């Protein structure tokens, strides 16, 4: 073994001690919310099918407790997600709003404990929203 | 040569003979699990379609066997990934359960003889589960 | 200058030349294969879509020149990976096969003149083959 | 197979044995017809846990051992 050697790795290793890494944050802060909303959104199919048929509101609820001719029980835990909650509260007189809460111990940090939504008018129209980042939110809904 | 250079040859030597390093096992741990799934979920949908088309259950299996009007064959070989097998078995009452099972000649240590799987209740709802470590199962099961 | 440091000298140097040095060939060998399949897997989803728009096959082809709505050119030269060339050639009844040879001056001496394909059935089936080693081939393919 | 003999060096001799858990142990033995007095009968270690962490130890002194373990 030389000087020559072990100065030339020195210096390959410094050189190669050199490369740039850039941001990778955003792309998981959008996959978040690309996955939230097409998983809670097939939930308006069925609630428009219950408020339509003839029961009323209230009985829609979450779960898997089966179903009968009475109430409807849509087949998803309401901690199905991993990476948020939930929940459903369909009113009398039709109106209600489904929204999905970030957990703070699965989501990222950006995406933490923020809340989407999605709301059906007294007349029947339906409406989103949410609390995240304007870069953040998906290309569907308002901020 | 002197002993100046031979002794900071040697010196620096040792220097370098110092680098850390850290683990690198749980990365391949979650990445298998990131693939198995990936690579068994896309099969509910095949499921869906023969169990709502008219077709009964027993008769959907694996391999490459073509394919007609009375049974149905996925094209998929049961050892298709090396990384473990493949089981399917829906029963003539529609319930089943998609089985992927790890084998030890392919897959790592920690992931060796684990099993992942995804059921189907008689209803119609669609559950997962798996035997990992909770670190290495995905965002999208339990244990 | 006495002859106690000169033969101290020359002992030491005699004892740095003594390092051993591992193989170092098949991580070289199995990292082309690593690469070879991930740089000719995607051209699958092209295949795909042009198979299932309403093009028949023959007319998809390689090279950069452009598209329109007859004929599809994925963006990717036939020899844009030195390592080797790729071919496409699909048949107007659907089947055809993908292949990726291994050139002779660039590729590395156990990798010289092999051949990897990825071919599909009539029916519609992807299957991937090989002909270089057993530990050489990747983690996705037979030989 | 590591393209080593166990006898490469001929200052000492090499020795691994990695369990089926994958906890293993890659020692390098000092022999005493070729290695310095001191150094003779000497032996470094490089053990891997279960979980999958390298640590190194050796029984020199401790002005002669390496700056990359303890002893």
């Amino acid at each position: 073994f030389t000087l020559i050697e072990l100065m030339i790795v020195v210096a390959i290793i410094g050189i190669l001690a050199a490369i740039a890494i850039p941001q990778y944050q955003n792309y998981v802060a959008r996959s978040e919310g690309a996955s939230a909303l097409a998983t809670i959104n097939p939930l308006k199919t069925t609630v428009e099918e219950s408020l339509s048929r003839g029961i009323a509101g209230s009985k829609i609820k979450i779960g898997t407790t089966a179903s009968t001719a009475t109430e409807t029980y849509v087949g998803v835990e309401p901690d199905a997600n991993k990476l948020g909650v939930i929940a459903v509260a369909i009113e009398d007189s039709g109106a209600g709003d489904i929204t999905f809460t970030f957990q703070t111990g699965t989501s990222s940090p950006k995406n933490a404990t923020k809340v989407i939504t999605l709301n059906r008018t007294a007349d029947g129209v339906w409406a989103c929203k949410s609390t995240q980042d304007p870069m953040f939110t998906p290309k569907g809904c308002d901020n």
